[PDB]
């Protein structure tokens, strides 16, 4: 388990182990493009560090659904350096596959509103675990991705 990174003493033995869980890096994503064969996604996120200190680098491992398939998803090594046991806002580049929208927006959008879920998985670099893993999920239904013959 990712808590019990490398036994270790100086400070420790029964005493701490890693950090809580509802600790952040969501909180906005902005659909935009696709030329004809990519959608792409601007993902605003805010990364709530646990602990009194700016840390150094973080991971976003992204995880994006729409209808119930998907929407894409990877992972990228951040420098998540930020506040102290507060929220810093972090930016994601833009990623979903045309083919996928293809199909959610297809469905649903045979309708028009699709929910987009995402499922961000939490690696940061901390001085309590060195690095932890804890995911969190946002998802949101808005208006489906500009159109015409697209969906």
């Amino acid at each position: 388990m990712a808590s019990l990174l490398d036994k270790a003493k100086d400070f420790v033995a029964d005493k701490l182990t890693a950090i809580p869980k509802p600790e952040g890096s969501v909180t906005d994503v902005d659909l935009k493009d696709v030329n004809r064969d990519s959608v792409e996604y601007l993902a605003k996120v805010s990364v709530t560090n646990p602990y009194s200190h700016s840390i150094p680098i973080c991971e976003i491992s992204f995880t994006f659904h729409s209808a119930g398939r998907e929407i894409g998803k990877g992972k990228i090594p951040d420098p998540g350096s930020l506040k102290a046991k507060d929220m810093t806002a972090l930016d994601i580049p833009v990623v979903v596959p045309y083919s996928i929208l293809f199909n959610l927006a297809r469905d649903v959008g045979v309708d028009w509103d699709i929910d987009y879920e995402l499922q961000i998985g939490l690696t940061i670099d901390l001085p309590v675990v060195g690095e932890f893993t804890i995911p969190i999920s946002s998802k949101g239904e808005i208006k489906l991705p500009t159109f015409k013959d697209f969906f």
